């Protein structure tokens, strides 16, 4: 409705639920959603990750499953305001490959504009 820190938070919570929230493929997330919470920078990035992901060759597939909760996602406001909102978001992806599991914290920095991430860029503090 305006922007603020939460505001930003809700769209960057809708963001990674719906994306690192499947089954098996990342494609049926609804890409519709991502273009409403994100631009078209960040929503094409994206669905090219799910593309190779889902699909790597004919010759390769693979169970994959991640899932993540929307309020594990730490959002750690980043105050600057560099024209536009950063913040900084760190959130667990619980996977499971090929019934392996995998459970990681995937820290990236997003930046809102628009009521939508208008770019975002994965850091790393050390391990992750």
């Amino acid at each position: 409705s305006n922007t603020n820190q939460s505001e930003s938070e809700k769209i960057i919570k809708e963001f990674y639920k719906t994306v690192y929230n499947y089954e098996k493929s990342q494609k049926e997330i609804s890409m519709t959603t991502v273009k409403e919470l994100a631009t078209d920078n960040v929503y094409q990035e994206l669905q090219n990750e799910i593309n190779v992901n889902n699909s790597y060759s004919p010759q390769q597939n693979t169970i994959q499953k991640s899932s993540v909760n929307e309020n594990e996602i730490k959002i750690l406001a980043y105050e600057s305001k560099d024209n536009s909102q950063q913040y900084l978001v760190t959130a667990p992806i619980h996977q499971v490959f090929n019934g392996t599991k995998n459970d990681f914290e995937i820290n990236q920095l997003i930046q809102i504009k628009n009521q939508k991430i208008t770019q975002r860029t994965t850091i790393q503090l050390g391990e992750e």
